[PDB]
């Protein structure tokens, strides 16, 4: 007897009359995926025996015996089902009623009822793998995942990624971190951090605070990683609990690529960058004059104005002027030499 | 936007970005019969207004407004949904998101989730009509009724009838009742009680104890009733709280028909019957003899033996004998006259 549906009733042969001897009936119950089987009895009147060897109602799956019943509900300290519900672990349940050759006493058999019960994948998933990254939503026959505001559900319909490439660092100094640092970084993400400075600046990179990127003890960064592209060269990949040593580039532009796979709760990383340059030589103020601003050292694009004392003016070639402006160039040289001061005579 | 299924997600236009102005979207959610709609929100960010007149999320049925939401979940003492679930009374739910012409502030809208929820017809049915007579069984998408052991589920798939015609009363006296008397009699049943005595007996009927058959104040027995067929004549129908007066039939056979409809909890009835007959005249013992058994009155089929004293014998015609047997016939006459006793001389 084969049966696939959502509910049903099962009775012993002859019910409500006494069952015949030498009878064996099997009922196979299959429900769709995402459902389990719930079974209970309204009447149970069978012959009692050791391990229910003679007459019995056997409830099982394809590889597991769930329960075996016999005896009469009237007499107690018995192997009867009573008010107990039999729940299948999966979407299949097999029931066998067996009656041997000896039916001296007239037992009336049983009356059973079953139905499909929705599996709540959300309250079992935490004991599994392979569960919703953020939110889990249960429904009749299945489930689905959703994400926190500002996150995007990935192609796996499970993990929550972010858009982390809409950036451009143009300032002389700055801070760059993994998304939500130092909280666990978003899974299944591909972050592109771009540092773009003017021609002549050189970017220095320095990691700080927590550094936590998922790694492997034998294989170099097979899960998550940082790659740093400077010129036609890629540095890394970088991962683990130890940040790479400070990086001094000879470039005004740097690309930081941060890749995260579909697994882990690692805290991420943080770095600070600084745009340096070539150091210009010490400047000596002209006789009867001055140079502003007075700095210990001068770097690329630094501007200085040369001035003279009252009663004197700056002399360029054989031409007089109030101030002259010089700048520290990319190659580490000044735009011009320091001119002299000429009296008003 | 039309949507018929078991689950789903709904977002405001532009989500997760700010919604556009002058927009109006309606989502119609229909589920199969035996299901309701469950609705909740994960994000809600709207403009706040008196009775949500400007921007709003309106949740309604075909004839009833369930809820109206507006405002931002951040600010409290608001008209936001929060963690509250909106449950539809039936299998239909309509949702309208409206945005007016004024979207100065940039509200991010909403994120909603819905699913079909099984109706448990068993826990609401008692507040209805038209419910399971005995047992109610709930399942996903519907329900069904079943009956107590010894009862049969009627063609209405709701009421529980019995087989109450497998009887035959042949004894001189007896008791007949409605099934399970004095407990409520089974609905949708047709009971045939047959009294069959030998030719010459006359059945007398007498109701006793509780008499409770569903009746109507204006119409004679339109629901449940007793009909009594004696010969080619039917007595009744009988119903109500008052039993009919004792019935003296002139018949050895009586049929009692008891009809019960699909409604009520009336206790029923009980009667006792007695098979009478014609009374035979007083018998006088013969001179020098006796008659056994000595009774006050004699009725149909009563047997008596005529005997004589020691030294005498019964005389029939001119023939001597030890005992003579006479019987009380159907017509109220004796089979023979009392013979005399003759000495042994
Ligand atoms: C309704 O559900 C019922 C319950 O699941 C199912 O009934 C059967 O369930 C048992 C498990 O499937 C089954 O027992 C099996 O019998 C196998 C013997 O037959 C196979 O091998 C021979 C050759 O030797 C072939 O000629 C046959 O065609 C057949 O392929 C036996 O090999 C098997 O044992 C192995 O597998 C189990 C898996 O759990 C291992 O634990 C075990 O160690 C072995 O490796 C197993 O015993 C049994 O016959 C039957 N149950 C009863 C009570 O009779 C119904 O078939 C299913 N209905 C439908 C329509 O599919
Ligand atoms: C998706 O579900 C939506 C919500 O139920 C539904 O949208 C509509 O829902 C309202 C109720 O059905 C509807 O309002 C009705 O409008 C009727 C006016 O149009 C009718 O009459 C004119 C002639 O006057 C005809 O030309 C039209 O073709 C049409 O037949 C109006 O008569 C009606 O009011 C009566 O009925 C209600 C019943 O509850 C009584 O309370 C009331 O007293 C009146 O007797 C009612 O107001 C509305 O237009 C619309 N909602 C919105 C927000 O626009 C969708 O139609 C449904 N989708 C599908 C595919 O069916
Ligand atoms: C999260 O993960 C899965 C996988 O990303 C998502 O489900 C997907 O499932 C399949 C692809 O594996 C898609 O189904 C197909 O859609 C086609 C377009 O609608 C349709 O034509 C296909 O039907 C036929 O397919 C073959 C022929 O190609 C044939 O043998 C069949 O008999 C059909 O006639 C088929 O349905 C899904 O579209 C796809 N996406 C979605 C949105 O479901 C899910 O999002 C999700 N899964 C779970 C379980 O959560
Ligand atoms: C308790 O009450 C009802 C009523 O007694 C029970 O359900 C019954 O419902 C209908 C009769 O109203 C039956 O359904 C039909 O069964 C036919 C044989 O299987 C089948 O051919 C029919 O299909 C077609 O019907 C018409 C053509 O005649 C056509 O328009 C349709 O499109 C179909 O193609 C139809 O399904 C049921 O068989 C009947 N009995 C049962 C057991 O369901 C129920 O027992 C119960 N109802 C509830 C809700 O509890
Ligand atoms: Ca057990
Ligand atoms: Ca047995
Ligand atoms: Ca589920
Ligand atoms: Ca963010
Ligand atoms: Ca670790
Ligand atoms: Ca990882
Ligand atoms: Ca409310
Ligand atoms: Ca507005
Ligand atoms: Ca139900
Ligand atoms: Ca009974
Ligand atoms: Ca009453
Ligand atoms: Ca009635």
């Amino acid at each position: 007897v084969e049966l696939n549906n959502m509910f049903g009733q099962i009775q012993s042969p002859g019910y409500p009359d006494s069952y015949p001897s030498d009878s064996e009936v099997t009922w196979n119950i299959t429900v769709p995926d995402g459902f389990r089987i719930k079974l209970y009895f309204m009447h149970f009147n069978l012959e009692s025996s050791y391990l229910c060897e003679y007459d019995y109602v056997k409830v099982e799956t394809e590889d597991q015996v769930l329960a075996t019943f016999c005896g009469r509900e009237t007499t107690d300290t018995e192997q009867t089902p009573g008010q107990e519900v039999v729940l299948s672990p999966g979407s299949f349940m097999s029931i066998t009623f067996r009656s041997d050759f000896s039916n001296e006493e007239r037992f009336t058999g049983f009356d059973a009822h079953y139905m499909a019960v929705d599996v709540d994948e959300c309250k079992e998933r935490e004991d599994e793998e392979l569960s919703c990254d953020h939110y889990c939503h249960n429904y009749i026959g299945g489930y689905y995942c959703s994400c926190r505001f500002g996150y995007i559900l990935h192609t796996d319909n499970r993990t929550c990624r972010v858009e982390c490439s809409d950036n451009l660092f143009t300032q002389r100094t700055g801070v760059i971190t993994s998304p939500d640092f130092p909280n666990p970084y978003p899974k299944s993400s591909e972050c592109l951090y771009t540092i773009e400075l003017e021609e002549g600046f050189m970017v220095n990179l320095q990691f700080e605070d927590i550094f936590d990127i998922e790694d492997h003890p034998e294989v170099p960064c097979p899960y998550d990683y940082i790659k740093i592209k400077v010129g036609p060269k890629v540095l890394g990949p970088f991962c683990g609990e130890k940040a790479p040593e400070p990086i001094s580039t000879q470039s005004h532009s740097v690309l930081i690529l941060f890749h995260s796979d579909n697994s882990g709760e690692n805290r991420g990383w943080r770095l600070s960058y600084r745009a340096a340059g070539n150091e210009c030589p010490e400047l000596q103020p002209p006789v009867h004059g001055k140079i502003e601003p007075s700095q210990a050292k001068y770097f690329f694009k630094d501007q200085v104005l040369v001035s003279c004392d009252t009663g004197y003016k700056v002399l360029k070639d054989n031409v007089e002027m109030d101030t002259f402006q010089i700048e520290c160039l990319k190659d580490g040289t000044w735009s011009n030499k320091i001119p002299t001061c000429k009296k008003n005579e």
